């Protein structure tokens, strides 16, 4: 079988969310569809955080199939953390069900982690980085032979650069579970193989990057000759090591680091009227990033300068990834996340 999750685009390409249904009878939530993590969670109806008061929450008491545990749920993300307890219940998404899905019932987060219309997150990466230790929903489906083809196809629609776009765009793209949508891509899928040691994040090596015509040194002390890149639908921008960000922005005339005193340390800005030509090379092919994705607009009162989509963030040496390649990149390609043989594919959008 195949099934489709319709994506809502929240925050002008900040996050892409889909409907999950939990419990008996079904409680529905809009959850971030996140290829950079592996846990399902939803805000619990007992949560007293302000954000929980202003969005849909999961009432464990009205699900006849909910199995409670005292087991702590604690997950850290780049953007902060979520805590509560594990539970088990029937979960449905894209017309599939996992009857005994373990997931987090969240009752506290760091400030501003999520808000209306979101209620939580669905991890689409591999069981080995699940904080819960539970098999991810998608991975159970792929492993059970429920899919026509053992892959997920991803199309993220672009609203950045649309001056009349809303903060909530229900026409936000599509995830196809169990195949690729041939109406949304053109030509052949370029698959980059993932070996059995790399099944954690969804990640592949970066071969090269060209900005304003110049091939950037993508060597790093953390990632050696070539960085391993998380291909992460749950990240807005593109996070690279500090030395790499300095080298990228050195290729754009007039580019500068935003100061610590701006509040935007890690970000860089460059002349607004410079259209940046930039590509990333994966599996022997150059994939361009459109100017509408690269240029985030003016962060300061200096309206002649605009922030770029590449930001500096040094990673723990415990991390197997040195880059986080988010939606800023992914919006430019149709993406195949392939379970077996494990791979990430890219195709030109239709
Ligand atoms: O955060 C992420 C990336 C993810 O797409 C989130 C999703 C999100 C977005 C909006 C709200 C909540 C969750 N994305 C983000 O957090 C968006 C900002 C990302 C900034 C760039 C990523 C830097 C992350 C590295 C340090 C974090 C610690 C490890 N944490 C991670 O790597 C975890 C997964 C994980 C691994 C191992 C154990 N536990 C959880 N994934
Ligand atoms: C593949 O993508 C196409 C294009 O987005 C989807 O086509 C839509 O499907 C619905 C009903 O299935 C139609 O009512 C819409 O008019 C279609 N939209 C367009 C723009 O063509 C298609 O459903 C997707 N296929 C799968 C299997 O997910
Ligand atoms: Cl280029
Ligand atoms: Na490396």
């Amino acid at each position: 079988a195949t099934g489709t999750v319709s994506l809502t685009d929240v925050g002008l390409d900040a996050s892409y969310a889909g409907q999950v249904s939990i419990g008996t009878p079904a409680q529905d939530f809009l959850v971030i569809m996140d290829s950079g993590s592996s846990d399902l969670w939803v805000a619990g109806s007992t949560c007293t955080e302000n954000f929980c008061k202003q969005t849909y929450t999961f009432d464990t008491s009205t699900s006849s199939s909910f199995i409670t545990s005292s087991e702590a749920f604690n997950i850290t993300y780049g953007s902060g953390d979520a805590d509560g307890t594990l539970g088990t219940d029937t979960v449905s998404m894209a017309g599939f069900t996992v009857s005994d899905q373990t997931f987090g019932v969240v009752t506290s987060t760091s400030a501003n982690l999520i808000s209306y219309p979101l209620s939580g997150l669905m991890g689409l990466a591999w069981k080995s980085i699940a904080s819960s230790g539970a098999t991810p929903f998608w991975q159970t489906l792929a492993a059970s032979g429920d899919w026509d083809s053992p892959e997920m196809g991803v199309y993220l629609k672009r609203y950045r650069g649309d001056n009349t776009a809303s903060q909530i765009e229900t026409d936000g793209g599509q995830i196809l579970f169990g195949g690729l949508n041939t109406s949304l891509y053109n030509g052949s899928v370029n698959y980059i193989s993932i070996d059995e040691s790399e099944k954690d994040y969804w990640r592949i090596p970066l071969e090269a990057m060209v900005i304003q015509g110049n091939s950037v040194s993508i060597a790093s002390s953390s990632g050696g000759s070539n960085p391993s890149c998380a291909i992460d639908t749950g990240t807005t921008l593109i996070g690279v090591p500090s030395q790499t960000a300095n080298r990228i922005y050195s290729q754009i005339a007039g580019a500068e680091a935003l100061s610590a005193s701006s509040g935007y340390e890690g970000y860089y800005q460059y002349p607004c009227d410079t259209e940046v030509t930039v590509s990333l090379q994966f599996g022997g092919m150059s994939y361009s990033i459109s100017n509408a994705d690269m240029n985030l607009g003016s962060f300061t009162r200096d309206t002649s300068m605009c922030t770029g989509a590449f930001f500096a963030m040094d990673m723990s040496s415990r991390s197997p990834v040195q880059w986080i390649v988010g939606a800023s990149f992914i919006k430019n390609v149709y993406t195949a996340f392939r379970y077996n043989p494990a791979a990430i594919g890219f195709a030109e959008l239709a």
